[PDB]
C-alpha cells in the first residue's frame, strides 16, 4: 500500500519552515539529519524543507507547519508524500520583490534588516513560488519570486548579492495572504481545542466515507465560555483551514432589520449552504437570539427562535452541514435548543492559567520584537484571570505607552514613517509594569481551571497521611486493571477536618497534580456570595466543569460557610439542614461511580455539619490533618522565603527545632515579620540588602499562638471515635 | 415494552376494523397524549405506529406553525385537518406541544392563544364520520393547557420512564444489529452500571464509540481515497476499551428523575428476619397474588406501611426484596431529593409524581427516609408547635382519594419515630407499624456472602465465622467492614509488584478496626416503641 | 484633570497621526464609554475635544432617535455612520446612552431593541479600513447594555467624580473671566 503516506498535523515549533518527524520514520528513509528533503503535493506544484528530528512525540504522525502549508496548499487532514533527495544545490543568485498590497506606511531600506538576520543560521532552500512569511517591524509581510535562477539550486549563502529595483508586482489569485487566522493563532486552550479536531474534521475531510456507515456525523456544537474567551476566533480558524464554505451570522444583524424579512434572511442563509457542500455554519452570539424563559417579550422575536428550530429539526442526512453556535453563560440557551440531535454535546472554555496565559502573550506580540533583558515569564504569573481579550488589550496599550515615550521628545511631524526608527524601538520593563497597575486588569472573576505545581518532595512529614492520600487517590487513577477485578468501588468523596490553618488547601492541592488532573478551587465565602435570597439558580452547572475537565479533582474549602449562616455556635432549634446542601449532597449521588471526578471537603468545625453528607456512599472517608511536625516546619520555612535573599548565616533548622506548638499561619507569620522589618533597616541605612540572625530573632519573640490547647484535644478526640456519629 | 402493549390496544384496534365500530356503540379513541423526558422516543413509537398499519400520517411537528408569517398558520392547521378526512382512514401526529398552547401565567402574545383556539375548535368539532385519531407528545406535566386534558379530547395518557438495566438491554442491540462484534465483547455487563440512559443517549454513545473505533485506525492507516473498500470494512470491530471510554467521557451527563426499575433481591438472597419476612408477606404478597380473597371475608388491604428502627438497617432493600415478588416494578424516593424539589413556597409537583406508580401497575411505592421533612420544619429541640408542613398535608391528602382497590402500595421509612405528625399515622392511612431489629446471624452470614460476590476471595477463610464474633453491628459497620479487607488488600496487592486473592489475615485486620454505628441508649429506645406503639395514636 | 490628559492620551494620539498606525500593529481606539453625574461635563468635554482638532464630528444625543416614526429611526442611525466613513478622519460622540439601550429588566417595546441591535451591527462589524471613533456617555454605571461593555466595543471607562475646593476653585474663573470683579471679592472663600 506504498508505506509513505503521512498524516498532516500542525507543528508545535514556533518558527520558520521546520517539519518534525519521528525516530523509525528516520532510518525508514534512510535521511540523516542535515538534508535536502523532497515535498510532493496536489495541483502540481513543488515545495522544499526541512526535516527535524524528535523522540518525545506521538506515535506516527508529521508536523506539518503552516508556513508551507498554503505554499503546498495541504490543509488539517490531508494526506503528505515524503521522500529524500539528496541533491547537492548551492546558490548564487536569488531575486524578490514585495506587492504593493501591504507596503504602505514603510519608507527607507527594508532589505538590510528584514533579510539579514532572516538568512543567518537559517540555510534554508527555496522553490520557485513558495510563499513565504517573514516577520519585524510590528508586521509581518510575505515575499514572493517571479524570476531568478532555474528551480532549485538555491541554497541561503553569505556569497550572494542582492539588489533592488523599485517596483512591485501586482498579486494574482494564484495563493491568499497569510494575514488570516490560523491554527496557530490561538492559544491557552490545549485540552478544548483537540476534541474539537476530533469532531470536525474527521466528519468533512471524509464525506463520502460516513455515507457508507451507519455513524451519525456532528450536527450541532455549542460553545461556552467567558466573554472573551475566543469563541469567535476559534470558530473562524477551523472554519478556513478546512477548504469547505463558511457563512457568518452572529445575532444582531437579525433583529435590526424590518420584521418579516429577517426569517427569510435566516431561511436563506441555510439553503445557500446546502448547494455548496460540503459548508459549515456558526453563530457568534446566541443569548440574545432565543430568550425563551421568563422574558418571554415580543411576538417577532420567538418567531425565529420557531424558525431556527424548524431549520434545524427538519436537518436530516443528505449533505455534510454542521452549524455551531456560542454564548457566555449556560442560563441562557433555550431548553428546547438544547435536547438530543440539535444541542447534545457542548464543551466549556475557562480562563487559561499561567502556563496556559504563556502562550498568548508570543502569539500576538510574535512581530514584535523584544530586548534582550525582557521575558514574559514573569509577567504572566502574578495574574489569575486574564482571557485573550485582556492580554491583546494590555499588550496593545503596552506598545502605545511606548510610542508615546519616544514621540514626546522626539516630535517626528511626518504622513508616512520610516522603518530607521521602527526597528530600533523596543518594550522595556517599566511598560509592562505599569500596564498591569492601571485599569485594564479589572475584569470578572470566577471558577478557573489551573494545574497545581506542588509534589511530594516539594512538602515534608505527615507520613501518616501522604501513605493514605495516595491509597485512595494514586492508584484508582494510574491503575486502571485495578479495583474490579477485586470487585468493590473506589470512593468520591474525603472530608477534611482539623485546627484551622493547617493549610488543607494545600495539602488537597499536593495530590491533584502528580494525578494528572485539573483543580478547580472553591472556597467558603464565594459559594455564600452566590445564594443571594430564595434564588440561586447556579449549583448544576458548577459540576459540569470538573466533567468535561476529566480527570478533575474538586476542592471545597471551608465548607463550613453553609452552616455559618444557617446556624452557628449556638444553633437553630433544629439540625442545620439547607436548600443549598441537600441539592448538591443529590447531585452528587447521580454519578456513576466509574467516573473520575473526585470531590474533596474541608471544615474546621467537625460537629454541626449534618450527617446527611456523612452517609455511608458520599463522604465515606474521614481525614484528620495534624499539626505539622518538624519535617513539615522546616520545609514550609524554605518555600515561604524562596524568592528572597536570605543569608547562609542563619539555619533552617534550629527554627524548627524551637518552634513546636505553632501552626502553618503561626510559620508564615514569623517570616512575615522578620522579612518586614528586614526591609524596614535596608531602607534606613540609605540615610547589605541580607536577612541575618538577629532579624528571625525579633521575630522568635514576637511570636503568638493560632491555636488554643483545649480545642486542640477536642480534635483528636474526634479522631479516633468518628464512626459513633454517623446516624445519630 | 409496558407501555407499547398498551398503545397496540388502543391505535391498531379501531383502525384495522372501521366498519365494526360504526355498527357498534363503543366511542373509539380519538386524543392520545404522550409523556416522558426528551430522547424517550416520543417521535420513533409514533412513526412505527403511523407507518406499519397502512393508513395515512400526517406530520407536523410545533415550530413550522410559528415560523411562518400571522395569518397563513392557521390556515395551515385548518388545511392539515380537512386533508386528512377525505383520506380516511388517516392518523395526525404533533411531535413538541408544550411550545404550542402555553396557556398558562406567560399569555404573552396574540397570535399564539389564536392557535391555541383554532385547535380546540378542530377538535371539539370532531364527531364520529370517519376513522381518525389525534396524537401529541410533551416532555413534562405542567406544560399542557388545562383546558385540552379535559374528556372527549385528552382524557387518556401514559408515562414512559426512564428504561432499567434490562429495558436498557435490548436499545444497545437494536442499534448495533449493523455492527458486528468480536468474541470478547458483550453488551451486558455495560449496561449495569449506567442507571439514567434513554434510547437518544446510547444512540449517541455507540456513535461516538464507533468514531473512536474508526479514529483508531485512521490515525495510523492513512488511506486518503474517495470510496471506501469493504476489504477493511468488515475487519473492524469494536473492541473493550472503546466501550469504556465511550461511558468516561462527558455523555451520561444528563438529567435525573424517578426510575421506574424491578428488583432483583428474593427470599433466598437475603436471610434471617423470620419474625418480619414471615408478616411482610402476609400484608403484601396474598392481596396480590390472591384476586379471589379480601372480599369473601369483607375487610379491605391496606395502602401504608411505616419502617423505623435504628439507622442503617437496610429498610430500603427490605422494601425492594417484596416487591420483586409481587411482580410489580419500584420506585425510591429518597429522602433529600423530595426536598430539594421543595424550593421556597413553590413546588407545584405533586399530583404528578403519583400517577407514575398508577399507570405502572402493579408499583409499590417507597419514601426512604421520610425523616428529612421534620429536619427542615423543626429537629432535635423542635419548634413551638407540631412539626406539620404544606408539603405533608397535601401527600397525606392526597394519598386518600385513592380507592381500596387499587393496586397502589406506599412505603415509608424513618429513623426517628417520635417526631412524625400521628396525621399520616391515622387508622387509614399507615395503620400497620412494622419494626426492623438488628441483623440476626442468618443475615449477617448474607450480606457477606453478598457484598463480595465480584471477588476472587479464596477458601482459606469461613464465612459464619465473622458473623459468630459480630453480634452487635448493624448493616454499615457489616459493609465498612468488608470495604476496609478490600481496600488493604488491593495496596498490598499493587506493592507486590515492585496472588491475587483475599487471605485471612485481610479479614484479620479489619476485625480490630471495627466501630460501632449506633449506640446503647438509643436501642432500648427503638424497641421501647414496639410494643406500645398504639398508644401515641391520637396524642 | 487626571481625567483629561488620559483622554488626552487616547484621543490625538490616534488622530493626528493616521498613517502611522497603518504600519504598526497596534490597534487604535474605537469606542470610549463616559461616567459621571448629570451635569459634569460629559458633553462640554467631548465638543471640545471634537472640535479643537480639525476632524469631522457628527452629534446624535439620544432622543431624535426615537422621536420619529417606526422605520427611519434605524436609517438615520445607519447613514450617521456612513457619512463618517467617506470624509475620513471622523468622530462620533453619543450624549445619552442609558435611554437607548435598556436591554435589561425593562425589554419593553418591539422598536427600540431594534435599534440596539442595529447599533450593536454598526459597531460589531468596524474593522480597521479608515479612523473612526466612537464616543458616548451616561450617568450611573447600571444603565449601559452589558452586551456592549464587552472588548471591541466598550472596554476602556473613565471615571468623573465631583470635584473638590481646588477642583472647583478653577470653575469658577473659567466662567466668571468676562466678568471683571472688584478689589475685596475673592473666589477662594
Ligand atoms: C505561603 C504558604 C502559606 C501557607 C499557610 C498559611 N497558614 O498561610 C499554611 C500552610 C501552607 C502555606 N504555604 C505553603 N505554600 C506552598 C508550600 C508550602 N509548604 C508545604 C506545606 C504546605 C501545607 C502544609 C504543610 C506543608 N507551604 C509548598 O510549595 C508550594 C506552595
Ligand atoms: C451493599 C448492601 C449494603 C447494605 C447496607 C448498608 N448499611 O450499606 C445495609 C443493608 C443491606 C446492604 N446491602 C445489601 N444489598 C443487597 C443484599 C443484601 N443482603 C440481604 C439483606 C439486606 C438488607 C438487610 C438485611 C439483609 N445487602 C441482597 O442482595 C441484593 C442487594
Ligand atoms: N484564546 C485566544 N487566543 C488568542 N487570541 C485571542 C483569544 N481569545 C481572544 N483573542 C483575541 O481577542 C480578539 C477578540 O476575540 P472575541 O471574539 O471578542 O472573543 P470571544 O470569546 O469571541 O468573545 P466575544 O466575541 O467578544 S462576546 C480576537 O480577534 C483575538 O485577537
Ligand atoms: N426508545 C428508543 N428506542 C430506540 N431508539 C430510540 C429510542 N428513543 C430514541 N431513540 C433514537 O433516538 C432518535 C431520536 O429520538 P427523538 O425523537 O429525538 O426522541 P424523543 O423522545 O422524541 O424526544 P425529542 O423528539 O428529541 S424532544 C431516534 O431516531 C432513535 O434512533
Ligand atoms: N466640568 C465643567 N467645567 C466647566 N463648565 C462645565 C463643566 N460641566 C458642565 N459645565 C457647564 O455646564 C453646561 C452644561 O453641561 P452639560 O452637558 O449639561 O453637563 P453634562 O455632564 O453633559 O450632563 P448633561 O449633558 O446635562 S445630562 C456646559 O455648557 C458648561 O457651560
Ligand atoms: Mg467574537
Ligand atoms: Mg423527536
Ligand atoms: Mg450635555
Amino acid at each position: 500500500n506504498r508505506p509513505n503516506r503521512l498524516i498532516v498535523d500542525e507543528a508545535i515549533n514556533e518558527d520558520n519552515s521546520v517539519v518534525s518527524l519521528s525516530q523509525p520514520k528516520m532510518d525508514e528513509l534512510q535521511l540523516f539529519r542535515g538534508d535536502t528533503v523532497l515535498l510532493k503535493g496536489k495541483k502540481r506544484r513543488e515545495a522544499v524543507c526541512i526535516v527535524l528530528s524528535d523522540d518525545t512525540c506521538s506515535d506516527e504522525k508529521i508536523r506539518m507547519n503552516r508556513v508551507v502549508r498554503n505554499n503546498l496548499r495541504v490543509r488539517l487532514g490531508d494526506v503528505i508524500s515524503i521522500q529524500p533527495c539528496p541533491d547537492v544545490k548551492y546558490g548564487k543568485r536569488i531575486h524578490v520583490l514585495p506587492i504593493d498590497d501591504t507596503v504602505e506606511g514603510i519608507t527607507g531600506n527594508l532589505f538590510e534588516v528584514y533579510l539579514k538576520p532572516y538568512f543567518l543560521e537559517a540555510y534554508r532552500p527555496i522553490r520557485k513560488g513558495d510563499i513565504f512569511l517573514v516577520r519585524g517591524g510590528m508586521r509581518a509581510v510575505e515575499f514572493k519570486v517571479v524570476e531568478t535562477d532555474p528551480s532549485p539550486y538555491c541554497i541561503v549563502a553569505p556569497d550572494t548579492v542582492i539588489h533592488c529595483e523599485g517596483e512591485p508586482i501586482k498579486r494574482e489569485d494564484e495563493e491568499e495572504s497569510l494575514n488570516e487566522v490560523g491554527y496557530d493563532d490561538i492559544g491557552g486552550c490545549r485540552k478544548q481545542l483537540a476534541q474539537i479536531k476530533e469532531m470536525v474534521e474527521l466528519p468533512l475531510r471524509h464525506p463520502a466515507l460516513f455515507k457508507a456507515i451507519g455513524v451519525k456525523p456532528p450536527r450541532g456544537i455549542l460553545l461556552y465560555g467567558p466573554p472573551g474567551t475566543g469563541k469567535t476566533l476559534i470558530a473562524r480558524a477551523v472554519a478556513n483551514e478546512t477548504g469547505a464554505f463558511f457563512f457568518l451570522i452572529n445575532g444582531p444583524e437579525i433583529m435590526s432589520k424590518l420584521a418579516g424579512e429577517s426569517e427569510s434572511n435566516l431561511r436563506k442563509a441555510f439553503e445557500e449552504a446546502e448547494k455548496n457542500a460540503p459548508a459549515i455554519i456558526f453563530i457568534d452570539e446566541l443569548d440574545a437570539i432565543a430568550p425563551k424563559r421568563e422574558k418571554t417579550h415580543g411576538e417577532v422575536e420567538r418567531r425565529i427562535v420557531s424558525q431556527l428550530l424548524t431549520l434545524m429539526d427538519g436537518l436530516k442526512q443528505r449533505a455534510h452541514v454542521i452549524v455551531m453556535a456560542a454564548t457566555n453563560r449556560p442560563n441562557s440557551i433555550d431548553p428546547a435548543l438544547r435536547r438530543f440531535g440539535r444541542f447534545d454535546r457542548e464543551v466549556d472554555i475557562g480562563i487559561p492559567d499561567a502556563t496556559g496565559r504563556l502562550e498568548i502573550l508570543q502569539i500576538h506580540t510574535k512581530n514584535m520584537k523584544l530586548a534582550d533583558d525582557v521575558d514574559l515569564e514573569q509577567v504572566a504569573n502574578e495574574t489569575h484571570g486574564h482571557v485573550g481579550a485582556d492580554l491583546a488589550a494590555l499588550c496593545s496599550e503596552a506598545a502605545l505607552q511606548a510610542i508615546r515615550k519616544k514621540m514626546d521628545l522626539i516630535d517626528l511631524e511626518d504622513e508616512t514613517i520610516d522603518a530607521e526608527v521602527m526597528n530600533s524601538l523596543a518594550v522595556t520593563m517599566d511598560d509592562f509594569r505599569w500596564a498591569l497597575s492601571q485599569s485594564n486588569p479589572s475584569a470578572l472573576r470566577e471558577t478557573v481551571v489551573e494545574v497545581p505545581q506542588v509534589t511530594w518532595e516539594d512538602i515534608g512529614g505527615l507520613e501518616d497521611v501522604k501513605r493514605e492520600l495516595q491509597e485512595l487517590v494514586q492508584y484508582p487513577v494510574e491503575h486502571p486493571d485495578k479495583f474490579l477485578k477485586f470487585g468493590m468501588t473506589p470512593s468520591k468523596g474525603v472530608l477534611f477536618y482539623g485546627p484551622p490553618g493547617c493549610g488543607k488547601t494545600l495539602l488537597a492541592k499536593a495530590i491533584a497534580n502528580e494525578c494528572q488532573a485539573n483543580f478547580i478551587s472553591i472556597k467558603g465565602p464565594e459559594l455564600l456570595t452566590m445564594w443571594f435570597g430564595e434564588s440561586e439558580a447556579n449549583v448544576r452547572e458548577i459540576f459540569d466543569k470538573a466533567r468535561q475537565a476529566a480527570p478533575c479533582v474538586l476542592f471545597f474549602d471551608e465548607l463550613d460557610s453553609i452552616a455559618k449562616a444557617r446556624g452557628g455556635n449556638i444553633g437553630d432549634g433544629g439540625g442545620a439542614a439547607d436548600r443549598v446542601i441537600n441539592q448538591i449532597l443529590t447531585e452528587m449521588d447521580g454519578m456513576s461511580t466509574k467516573k473520575n471526578v473526585f470531590i474533596i471537603g474541608a471544615t474546621n468545625r467537625p460537629d454541626i455539619i449534618d450527617p446527611a453528607i456523612l452517609r455511608p456512599g458520599r463522604l465515606d472517608q474521614l481525614i484528620y490533618i495534624p499539626l505539622p511536625d518538624e519535617k513539615s516546619r522546616v520545609a514550609i520555612l524554605k518555600a515561604n522565603l524562596r524568592k528572597s535573599p536570605v543569608a547562609k548565616d542563619v539555619d533552617l533548622e534550629f527554627l524548627a527545632k524551637m518552634t513546636n506548638g505553632f501552626s502553618g499561619a503561626d510559620l508564615t507569620e514569623i517570616c512575615q515579620r522578620a522579612c518586614k522589618l528586614a526591609i524596614r533597616e535596608s531602607i534606613e541605612s540609605e540615610i547589605v540588602p541580607e536577612i541575618r540572625r538577629d532579624h528571625f530573632e525579633e521575630a522568635m519573640r514576637f511570636a503568638r499562638r493560632s491555636v488554643s490547647d483545649n480545642d486542640i484535644r477536642k480534635y483528636e478526640m474526634f479522631a479516633q471515635t468518628l464512626q459513633q456519629s454517623r446516624g445519630f
